[PDB]
């Protein structure tokens, strides 16, 4: 039951740029998508009849924590690139904390995709939607906004197979606890796995961090989407980093691409590529398939 008058009104304009009115929108709340520590999410319709994902984020009751958020997501509508999930709006209403519309992924997260045994993507697919969140990746980082939970749980793919890096403005949550870890110095549950050795030092994230992240990336894809580290207990993860181990080389990995994975590991956050060099690399790679 949040009211508008309470917010900050520049935040209150970015807000009805995206608006969607309830009457446009149709949710049903018994098909389940997805679920994070905000809210579920659902199976919608927004009106002419459009599929799409709608996030809850009534489990935000604080009128200073919605603000925060919505505060911090809503630069997700100045995005627009094939590769990065898009927002469709905001269903602002009377009862009830925001909706967040987002549009629908027909084949959910990537993760959960080449985890499916019916599915057996090859080797080719696999560097082939690496090299699709390079490309989104790269377009974030030209807008300097830094992702801080790259991982393939967190990127999902659409009816044409298209990979949509997501998890990030107003779709940010986490969607498997599993993977999120308060034995960091934060004390807040953060991916501990995927996370730069600087960043669990600092506690500071960058886009260099995030190629941290998309290196792990790869090596979920290679592995099929085999959990990092399963030896490596979360309070073990720095000092593991720190002696300058690493994720192993994959079985099906091919070599320059194994090569691609520690160059965005290297301990110098200086030293790793750019997203655009990754784009690069890993197309040239992609074609010799
Ligand atoms: O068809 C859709 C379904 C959910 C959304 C929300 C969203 N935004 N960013 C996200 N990152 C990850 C997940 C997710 C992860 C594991 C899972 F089993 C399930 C989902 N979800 N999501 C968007 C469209």
């Amino acid at each position: 039951h949040i009211d508008l008058s309470a917010l900050n009104p520049e935040l209150v304009q970015a807000v009805q740029h995206v608006v969607i009115g309830p009457s446009s929108l149709i949710v049903h709340f018994n098909e389940v998508i997805g679920r994070g520590h905000f809210g579920c999410v659902y199976h919608g319709t927004l009106l002419k009849k459009i599929h799409c994902a709608v996030k809850s984020l009534n489990r935000i009751t604080d009128i200073g924590e919605v603000s925060q958020f919505l505060t911090e997501g809503i630069i997700m509508k100045d995005f627009s690139h094939p590769n990065v999930l898009s927002l469709l709006g905001i269903c602002l209403r009377s009862e009830g904390s925001p909706l967040v519309v987002l549009p629908y992924m027909k084949h959910g997260d990537l993760r959960n995709f080449i985890r499916n045994e019916t599915h057996n993507p090859t080797v080719k697919d696999l560097i082939g939607f690496g090299l699709q969140v390079a490309k989104g990746m790269k377009y974030l980082a030209s807008k300097k906004f830094v992702h801080r939970d790259l991982a393939a749980r967190n990127c999902m793919l659409d009816e044409k197979f298209t990979v949509k890096v997501a998890d990030f403005g107003l779709a940010r949550d986490m969607y498997d606890k599993e993977y999120y870890s308060v034995h960091n110095k934060t004390g807040a549950k953060l991916p501990v796995k995927w996370m730069a050795l600087e960043s669990l030092q600092t506690q500071k994230f960058t886009t260099k961090s995030d190629v941290w992240s998309f290196g792990v990336l790869l090596w979920e894809l290679m592995t099929r989407g085999a959990p990092p580290y399963p030896d490596v207990n979360t309070f073990d993860i720095t000092v593991y980093l720190l002696q300058g181990r690493r994720l192993l080389q994959p079985e099906y990995c091919p070599d320059p691409l194994y090569e691609v994975m520690l160059k965005c590991w290297h301990p110098k956050a200086e030293m790793r590529p750019s997203f655009s060099e990754l784009v690069s690399r890993i197309s040239a790679i992609f074609s010799t398939f």
